């Protein structure tokens, strides 16, 4: 069984979103700077990576971790941003926020905003790095990880994410990465970024790929989180494969019937299971009643003849149309 020291933890597969193993994965907690996963992803969709930024007096005055900016600097928002995943600074946080969003609070509007479209209903912003400086900053495991499978949909932010060391473009820094897992404990590790306050203790999300499957973890409030991630990883990858479900092409349970060779599903169906999940799929089609009138005249037949749904347990997994040759 997976046992972890977190207080809240959760592995989901990052193809379906599909949860592998939860614990209290919805109780709202402080997460410390895992907050900095939504400042990168409003700093990648802003559009304003290579713009250059003025750091202002508030950016240099943020408590914790830092980049060392000072007033006045000019730096590229994109340096900014590897700081702020590799370093987790403060200072490169408040500096990304007032320059994507105007001000802190324009910023935290954006931030919520986008956790509303995201469907990450247990979380609340009230700064861009998490220190806890405001009551009602929070999220969950779960929403964390519906967060980070977005953020992972962004080609700079899988490329940030998976970067060991960066040398600055516009600062005389060269920054290595503070994720353990990716430096040097873990070889199938592809990203993810650490938390710590006092209050929140530690918290971490990662990420993993190994023989084409994704894996994304989160834990809060986790002494022991390297290992837990590692061993949360391991677990899946051990026990689950992809399995192909459903083949490109005809459809073997329609053999001797009348859409055995015509009827066709256009893309493979893959799920990663257990082999004791895999033995509860079921395979349902809905096609339309052949009607006499089709066995002289193929035109009458529409080009979609019924869907496909994968069910697993009363979750559909996947729906898929059926084709009938042209």
């Amino acid at each position: 069984a997976i046992d972890v020291s977190a207080k809240s933890a959760i592995i989901i597969d990052g193809a379906s979103g599909r949860v592998l193993y939860a614990k209290d994965e919805h109780q709202k907690r402080r997460i410390a700077s895992i907050t900095k996963i939504m400042t990168a992803v409003l700093a990648i969709e802003s559009g304003k990576m290579d713009q250059t930024v003025t750091v202002s007096a508030n950016a240099v005055r943020t408590e914790g971790s830092a980049i060392y900016l000072t007033e006045g600097q000019k730096v590229k928002l994109k340096d900014l941003v590897y700081g702020l995943m590799l370093r987790s600074g403060n200072d490169a946080a408040v500096a990304i926020a007032e320059h994507v969003g105007g001000s802190l609070d324009g910023f935290v509007y954006m931030m919520n905003q986008k956790a509303e479209q995201l469907g990450m209903k247990n979380t609340r912003f009230q700064n861009p790095h998490g220190l806890d400086d405001h009551e009602n900053h929070y999220s969950t495991a779960y929403d964390m990880a519906i967060l980070t499978k977005y953020a992972m949909k962004l080609k700079d932010y899988q490329k940030i994410s998976g970067t060991k060391i960066y040398k600055a473009e516009t600062m005389e820094s060269v920054w290595k990465n503070k994720n353990k897992l990716l430096t040097m404990l873990y070889p199938y590790s592809t990203g993810g970024k650490t938390g710590y306050t006092k209050l929140a203790k530690r918290t971490l999300v990662s990420t993993a790929s190994k023989d084409g499957i994704d894996l994304i973890a989160v834990t809060i409030n986790d002494p022991n989180d390297w290992d837990d991630h590692m061993k949360m990883f391991n677990y899946v990858f051990e026990h689950y494969q992809t399995y192909l479900i459903a083949k490109k092409g005809d459809i073997p349970k329609l053999k001797g019937t009348f859409y055995e060779s015509k009827a066709f599903i256009k893309r493979d169906i893959t799920y990663l299971l257990t082999e004791e999940e895999k033995e509860n799929v079921k395979i349902n089609t809905t096609l339309l009643k052949p009607k006499k009138a089709w066995e002289k005249d193929a035109s009458k037949i529409p080009d979609i003849v019924g869907h496909m749904e994968i069910m697993f347990n009363d979750a559909t997994i996947a729906k898929v149309p059926i084709y009938y040759e042209n």
